[PDB]
């Protein structure tokens, strides 16, 4: 029951979001910063967690290794996530 978002990071400006690094094994999205570019297009909610970024395994990585790797990705950015907002 996971899903795919995706949006491209074409330029040098920040996400505009803060994850949850403590447990890898469940990363999460601690905040969205208002007018942000993660905010601005719907593709994330807080609590939503991680699983995969670009096909990668946010368990398999460590604090260092997913912290480089976000912040030096460019291009197509596609994360596997688990949605924390459900409508009844």
């Amino acid at each position: 029951r996971s899903r795919l978002v995706q949006f491209q990071k074409n330029t040098d400006e920040p996400m505009g979001i803060t994850l949850k690094m403590n447990e890898l094994n469940h990363c999460i999205v601690a905040r969205i910063m208002h007018g942000g570019m993660i905010h601005r297009q719907g593709t994330l909610h807080v609590g939503d967690e991680i699983r995969e970024i670009n096909g990668i395994s946010v368990a398999n990585q460590t604090v260092e290794q997913l912290q480089k790797m976000l912040r030096e990705m460019r291009g197509s950015i596609t994360f596997k996530i688990v949605p924390s907002y459900r409508e009844f």
